[PDB]
């Protein structure tokens, strides 16, 4: 736990050549023309690939391609271990939910660009401070101590609290490397060699279909692999999923790594989420580690994924805790299998005779087999309840044959124990009988970010209990 570049905090912009870059995270080659780099390493950028997601760089070790958002200009604020860029208040509380006194970070508002804040951990609590800008541009927390640069402001408060609850001692660790959408900087290079993959045991006892844990030998990398059942040539369906996946690009949607569609058996290879589904995780987790701050963190990540699908005109229809996957640092990703393209202004009709997981299905879906992004919203509300109860089964003490009847009389699940009223009201909004009366995912995600801007969800939970 050290602050390496601390003795350089007060160094000038003019001491490094402007056009150079520095590595923000370690990157291990994922393709023959890709280049391995180490955090803190300097590089020279030669150019970008077709979508700007990758760039060709030169380091002392060689020349090659690396993820564009894995590096940053030498004089940018991003090089600082304590500048976490656009991070929300709640996310900040998560990043600082552990660590020694003095752990801190500086965050910006994606919402209101320019506005920055300092989040600090002291005696088990996180404190937030607005960084003000003077009429002449100087930054400050305490009106009597203004500085020209953010680094100088940070340096000052690492020497004396002067307004903060305590001093700035240790930049909080970054969550994790951003997601790389693929393994190659080149144009549509998804196809890979089937022999390069070692198939192992099936995942989730078959509840996800033909999905096996596997190993991409070349990179000593564990991956998930979905294969097509030959006993039923639904090839068109499977192939469609591969195509859709190639287009999906979001931090919280399971990422495609490659495919084997040249000849049978067809494969769809994705990243491996190491901790299984959110439902099992919630039920087996240590509730002291996975407290309210974490639940909110996870619920927020899931809404972000759905907001992305919402604007991309896709519907899910199987949104539930069991269809969410957990990775390192409580990272959650929604399983994007079975996605359907449906223009927001339009609805989908399932095949008569097809069964539905009743407890998560919206009224219009249970009665007319109709689905839309709004029925996904209804499902999210149920999933939110699963999160708030740490995995309980929905509608306790009620038989599936009465669910619809009860819903129709405006009955709804009770507020989970300790669940803050604000969160329960969001659930109720998702469970509005008319789909149009239900909030959009864009509105749901925003609701979470502005839900605890004054106190912490922990204190709220504390009041709901005692
Ligand atoms: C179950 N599952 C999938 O269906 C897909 C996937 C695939 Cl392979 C193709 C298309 C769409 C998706 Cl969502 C990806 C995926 C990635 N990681 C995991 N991890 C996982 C799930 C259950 C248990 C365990 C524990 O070993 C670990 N599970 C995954
Ligand atoms: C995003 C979800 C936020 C809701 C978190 C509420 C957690 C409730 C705490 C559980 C208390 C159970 C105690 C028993 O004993």
């Amino acid at each position: 736990a050290r602050w390496n570049s601390k003795e350089n905090l007060l160094a000038g912009p003019s001491e490094n050549d402007p056009n150079l870059f520095v590595a923000l995270y370690d990157f291990v080659a994922s393709g023959d023309n890709t280049l391995s780099i180490t955090k803190g390493e300097k590089l020279r950028v030669l150019g970008y690939n077709h979508n700007g997601e990758w760039c060709e760089a030169q380091t002392k070790n060689g020349q090659g391609w690396v993820p564009s958002n894995y590096i940053t200009p030498v004089n940018s604020l991003e090089k600082h271990s304590w500048y976490h860029g656009p991070v929300s208040r709640n996310a900040a509380e998560y990043l600082l939910s552990s660590g020694i006194n003095g752990s801190f970070l500086v965050r910006e508002s994606e919402s209101s660009p320019g506005q920055r804040s300092i989040s600090l951990r002291y005696e088990g609590r996180v404190y937030h401070y607005r960084i003000n800008t003077a009429s002449d541009g100087k930054l400050y927390v305490s009106s009597e101590s203004r500085f020209n640069t953010l680094a100088e402001l940070v340096h000052h408060h690492s020497t004396v609290a002067d307004g903060l609850i305590t001093t700035l001692h240790y930049p909080a660790p970054k969550r994790n490397k951003p997601t790389v959408y693929g393994v190659s900087p080149n144009y549509d290079k998804w196809e890979m060699e089937r022999t390069d993959i070692t198939m192992k045991h099936k995942l989730g006892g078959g509840q996800y279909g033909e999905v096996y844990e596997g190993v991409w030998k070349k990179y000593s990398l564990t991956v998930a692999v979905k294969t097509l059942k030959e006993d039923t040539m639904e090839v068109e369906e499977f192939l469609k999923e591969a195509a859709v996946m190639k287009e999906i690009k979001h931090p919280n949607l399971v990422q495609l790594l490659g495919v084997c569609t040249r000849e049978p058996p067809f494969y769809i290879i994705t990243e491996f989420m190491t901790y299984g589904n959110l439902l099992d995780y919630l039920r087996e987790c240590n509730r002291q580690e996975v407290n309210a701050v974490v639940l909110l963190y996870m619920a927020t990540q899931i809404s972000s994924a759905m907001e992305y699908l919402e604007k991309k005109n896709f519907i899910h229809r199987n949104l539930a805790a069991r269809n969410c996957l957990v990775g390192e640092n409580h990272l959650v990703k929604v399983a994007d299998f079975g996605l359907s393209r449906l223009m927001t202004g339009d609805t989908y009709t399932a095949h008569a005779g097809a069964k539905f997981p009743i407890k998560w299905t919206a009224p219009e879906s249970l009665a007319y087999n109709k689905f839309s992004i709004k029925s996904d919203v209804w499902a999210f509300g149920v999933l939110l309840w699963e999160i708030a109860t740490y995995g309980m089964s929905p509608y306790p003490g009620i038989d599936l044959s009465q669910v619809y009847e009860l819903l129709e009389k405006d009955y709804r699940m009770e507020r989970p124990e300790g669940c803050p009223e604000k969160v329960y009201e969001l659930m109720r909004a998702c469970w509005q009988w008319n789909p149009s009366d239900r909030p959009s995912f864009a509105e749901i995600h925003q609701a979470f970010e502005t839900m605890f801007q004054e106190s912490s969800i922990s204190d709220e939970v504390e009041k709901e209990l005692g």
